[PDB]
């Protein structure tokens, strides 16, 4: 048993509900919440504008400190960083961004990264301002996650949309 609750469960491992990502870290304080980062974890706008601003400016200024000495991440790839007053930790995971022109085939590798953590609080990778097809971003997930994931859809319109599609 964990504390998530009012999620509607997909599949086997997975579970989706429409909530602000911010409002249900704060609530839950999860192990795992996943960011949806860029390869240099410039938290601007979206999940990650929003996350950092959670934690008045806190992830901003340590993921600074991570790209400083490690220089920036891979599309498809992720870091472990602190999840401050919102989670243990948080993982950040960079979905490709269409609106830059990355390959979507990119995203199966980045949901790939969810499964090195037992259960996670997550968005939709490439979703939002990423530019990918959020229809296509669930179906990704259920066919790679295998730990599990509590996706927060902040749109209720989408949200009832990707119900209403789910196979
Ligand atoms: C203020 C706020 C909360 C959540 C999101 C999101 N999931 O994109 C964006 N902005």
């Amino acid at each position: 048993v964990n504390s998530f609750s009012g999620y509607l469960k997909l599949t086997d491992n997975v579970y989706i509900k429409n909530a602000d990502i911010v409002e249900e870290a704060k609530k839950v304080k999860p192990t795992v919440v996943v960011n949806a980062a860029n390869v240099y974890l410039k938290h601007g706008g979206g999940v990650a504008g929003a996350l950092n601003k959670a934690t008045n400016n806190a992830m901003q200024v340590e993921s600074d400190d991570y790209i400083a000495t490690n220089g920036p991440l891979k599309v498809g790839g992720s870091c472990v960083l602190s999840g401050h007053n919102l989670a243990k930790h948080c993982l950040h995971v960079v979905g490709p961004n269409v609106n830059k022109g990355e390959d979507i085939q990119l995203l199966k590798s980045a949901y790939e990264n969810f499964n090195q953590h037992e259960v996670l609080l997550a968005p939709l990778l490439s979703a939002g301002i990423f530019g990918a097809d959020p229809i296509h971003s669930l179906r990704v997930c259920v066919d790679t996650v295998r730990t599990n994931v509590y996706l927060a859809v902040f749109d209720k319109n989408l949200y009832d949309k990707l119900v209403s599609s789910f196979l």
